[PDB]
């Protein structure tokens, strides 16, 4: 039972303009290099892929990224098939979900299906953020510490999360990796916001380096590794029985 699918196979050179919006600048690790990105110069649909490019164009770092204007209810599973063309040191690709119409981050939560950093290059990270975990200042969230440490992100993999009232279940390649569970605390504690808001889909290949002279988690950008691309074959949202 398919609620939403984009196979990026439309007769169009950009992703569906009603569904997908270009990521915009903000002063954070994932967003800083959307600044001065001219329209779709780092985003295209080609040969059945959404291709998100990270590059340096005349000394300016530029990220490739879109987010969905639509969001999805609980009782659903998101599956995203993607690969990186190349390992890029300082590269910071991600597949993730934000609440639509939540209060300020992280009070509505955040679900990361995939993040990659050079600091652990044979891994991907799957992570959850809430106000209960992060409070006002925290950014680490709760990550799968037992994540696969012999993993090649440059091959096609299906990254997935199943979201119910009870829990988030993470998968890689159809194999359960971990669960983040509803603790059923007073809603006041903001421990499990994941079913109060529709959640969207965010697909990006960002660049790290320093943010206001502090080294970001993805670490030092090696310009010799650029350009790089994340190729998304498809995204789908399945409605559970
Ligand atoms: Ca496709």
């Amino acid at each position: 039972n398919i609620l939403f699918v984009d196979d990026f196979d439309a007769k169009c050179i950009v992703p569906d303009t009603a569904i997908w919006k270009l990521c915009t600048y903000a002063n954070n690790a994932w967003s800083q290099y959307f600044r001065g990105v001219d329209g779709y110069e780092n985003v295209k649909v080609e040969e059945g892929y959404l291709k998100l490019r990270a590059c340096k164009d005349n000394g300016t770092y530029k990220n490739g990224g879109v987010f969905s204007k639509i969001g999805f209810p609980c009782g659903t599973r998101l599956e995203v098939k993607a690969r990186l063309t190349k390992l890029v040191r300082g590269g910071f690709p991600a597949i993730w979900q934000m609440p639509i119409g939540a209060p300020e981050w992280p009070r509505g939560g955040e679900i990361d299906l995939m993040e990659w950093v050079q600091g652990s290059p044979k891994q991907i990270f799957q992570t959850v953020h809430t106000f209960y975990i992060n409070g006002e200042n925290g950014s680490a969230g709760v990550t799968n510490k037992e994540a696969d440490k012999n993993f090649d992100v440059t091959k096609d993999h299906v990254y997935a999360v199943q979201r119910t009232e009870k829990e988030l279940i993470f998968y890689v390649d159809g194999k359960e990796t971990w669960k983040y569970e509803n603790q059923h605390l007073d809603k006041e504690k903001l421990q499990y916001p994941f079913c109060e808001y529709p959640f969207n889909i965010i697909l990006n290949f960002s660049l790290g380096g320093e943010l206001n002279g502090m080294m970001t988690w993805p670490g030092e950008i090696h310009d010799e590794d650029l350009p790089g691309e994340m190729w998304v074959d498809w995204v789908r949202v399945v409605l559970l029985d």
